[PDB]
């Protein structure tokens, strides 16, 4: 419902940095319904592939105007065009392994451009991970509320392992519009649903497909002192 | 759908620890409506009150009984009776605060009957536990799955404080049946909604009143790969 986001919208994004030290690239591009909560986006890796990790712990930083915002929910990311919006992210792992990203979302010509740039480190050579022993992301809910001059979101996910068990991460997410603050609505504390899935892949994981589902809402639980 | 677990049960707990050194004692009793995921508890500090910390801190610690659950999703608590359960956890404040937790759930005479052991230090003097200005947790999602033999919960919340912000949180629960895993189903991975609200409060919080809502369930957005 603003003017610039339509109700199709195509991505394209730049992925550059290093996990364990191995320098990598990837480009992608993809397209999605920005108002149903629902995206797709072809990556490739350019330089360093096949890359010696699973990519699976690259796959959340590839695209939040992508979110279905229900209930009396403000769309940070929505409101945040033309100027566009930033996010920055610490992910923890289980067994160690820490991912950092900044990233920045613009929008040129019609187009969501995004650049991520991630450092990745202490993945334990014995892991899922190292040795490519991952299977996809469940489904997670984020929490989200105000916080320093932006939107603060903390995560919660479970990656599926071989021979059936899971290897948990957490992270906390700081968005910050390139709009000032008193020309849009800031939302409350809220959540959001997503489901990030693979799709496709190939050549060892050098060409992957990823699809995503998201959805802000409030809980659905009754409340007994009348609240959201 | 056990026996044991009727339509309305009641429970009675006795907490016993420590926060910051502070030694302290609660009694409770309330009651509930096991298959709604509902359920009301009245609290009373009966040693070392009134408490120089935020009650909030210890309302986590208060009822797994009480949990709707949804669609096929075996319950894990209900399914223990008569032999109980037990669990475990650790929440850690984004203020520094800590708090460690050790629980025993039995069933005796047709009453719920809880023991909590519980250690909180670290709280600020500074912090809106100690100074008091802390205002009731927003609703969250738990997620949880199998593991080490028994049923793990992750867990992100956010304390409303004075002035409108947050103080958040996260906690890692295990779970642990008294009855042997070939006599019950386990469930696989799934969530629980929770809304933990505080109804009444009197003498400096003293006495307490708390409620929950709780329902297990999966997570509701489609998905590209046939997965719950």
């Amino acid at each position: 419902m603003n003017s610039l986001i339509k109700e199709n919208m195509r991505m394209m994004v730049v992925m550059e940095g290093s996990v364990n030290g191995y320098q990598f690239k990837c480009t992608g591009e993809g397209d999605g319904n920005p108002y149903m909560g629902t995206q797709t986006m072809r990556i490739k890796v350019v330089e360093g592939g096949p890359l010696p990790f699973a990519f699976d712990i690259l796959a959340t930083s590839f695209s939040k105007t992508f979110i279905k915002h229900t209930k009396g929910i403000p769309d940070f990311f929505k409101q945040s065009f033309p100027e566009g919006f930033t996010w920055e992210r610490v992910t923890r792992y289980e067994d160690g392994g820490v991912f950092t990203v900044m990233q920045d979302t613009s929008l040129e010509d019609g187009c969501l451009v995004y650049h991520a740039k991630v450092t990745g480190t202490n993945f334990p050579s014995n892991g899922a991970v190292m040795q490519k022993k991952t299977k996809g992301w469940e489904p997670n809910t984020e929490m989200l509320y105000p916080a320093d001059g932006g939107l603060r979101g903390y995560s919660q996910m479970a990656l599926n392992v071989d021979g059936g068990g899971y290897l948990s991460c957490s992270f906390e997410t700081t968005y910050r519009s390139k709009k000032t603050v008193e020309n849009f609505k800031m939302p409350g504390f809220h959540f959001v649903d997503h489901r990030l899935e693979r799709l496709e892949e190939s050549d060892k994981e050098m060409f992957v497909v990823q699809h995503e589902h998201a959805v802000a809402k409030f809980c659905d639980l009754p409340s007994k002192l009348g609240r959201l």
